[PDB]
């Protein structure tokens, strides 16, 4: 679908996203700001797409899109990282992630992953 669970525990970064995801077309099922909040969420929610901070407070990316591999395998999450995050990008890839995204954001890149992954 078009329905994104946004993921980071910096609020002016989901706020930010969540301006260029709308604009894009798509849809802010809701929030959440560490990987437990996340995992959740995608439960209630059940969002079309995930997108993920790696480095968060109690559960990091990879700690939650494990977690939601779990829940479900046929899930589309797409992981956002800083420069230099590299490593932690290729874990959440063999983690499952589909894609990943970097900050600060380019929308034209924001918006390809997230047309790419429906
Ligand atoms: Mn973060």
């Amino acid at each position: 679908g078009k329905r994104v669970l946004i993921v980071d525990d910096a609020a002016f970064m989901r706020m930010m996203l969540k301006d260029i995801i709308t604009k894009a077309g798509y849809e802010v099922a809701g929030e959440a700001t560490n990987g437990r909040e996340a995992v959740e969420k995608y439960k209630e929610l059940k969002p079309d797409i995930v997108t993920m901070d790696i480095t968060m407070p109690e559960m990091n990316g990879i700690d939650a899109i494990k977690e939601i591999m779990k829940i479900d395998p046929n899930a589309k999450i797409i992981v956002c990282s800083a420069m230099g995050q590299q490593a932690m990008v290729i874990e959440a890839i063999k983690a499952g992630a589909k894609d990943f995204i970097v900050k600060p954001f380019q929308p034209s890149r924001v918006v390809e992953a997230l047309n790419k992954v429906s």
